[PDB]
């Protein structure tokens, strides 16, 4: 069960993995039976196979940039939240998306649940 | 009347305004009667307006707390939103800043049903 400082580290690395687009390293940060709700409000994705398919589709050939826009907030029960921005172009016009991610880690330092808050009101193009 | 994403951004932005001014009463008014609060997340939750009101009395009550948004409010389509903000106050006899992230869920009447605040000592900064 990751300490507060370890959570900050695990989460910062996660944005780094998204920014570079290493899909396989991203999937390995998740527990084998992790759950993903992105966007929060829609039905959750379950398991690495489904999570992998989700990322291969989203970060696939997309060429995306992602960066923390503020410090990672972490608690003492293996949970944390962070604000970040996702930028693309694919259309000639710069597009941005502001998101806040909430994660709960397990006793092995793997992501058990992940929830991303954002909607169309967070798009800026 | 479950708030839309845009209404959530408004409600949450308003919440911080009240915390800044210090209107403790206007804040408790925003919570539903059987609302739940977890601040900081990881601690046992407080149930009911009574406890909640008692809670804010202790915290915001004593101390000239200051607070501002540090980024836009993220909002879902099912009455939930999350936002990042900073709190400024006097900690253990020193000027300090606290970086926080709040997660809220509203009910069918625009009242806060659940509130969870993420922060720890790792989010504490001097001056």
């Amino acid at each position: 069960l990751p300490t507060a400082q370890e959570v900050q580290g695990l989460m910062a690395r996660y944005i780094e993995l998204v920014d570079v687009g290493d899909i396989e390293a991203i999937v390995q940060m998740y527990a084998d039976d992790a759950t993903v709700e992105d966007p929060f409000g829609q039905p959750p994705i379950h398991g690495r196979e489904q999570i992998a398919a989700f990322f291969r589709q989203g970060l696939g050939g997309g060429k995306v940039r992602a960066c923390l826009t503020g410090p990672v907030r972490a608690s003492h029960n293996g949970c944390g939240a962070m604000p970040f921005r996702v930028e693309m172009v694919w259309n000639g016009q710069p597009c941005a998306l502001d998101v806040i991610l909430v994660m709960r880690f397990d006793e092995h330092g793997r992501i058990q649940t992940m929830q991303a808050y954002w909607s169309e009101v967070n798009l800026s193009v």
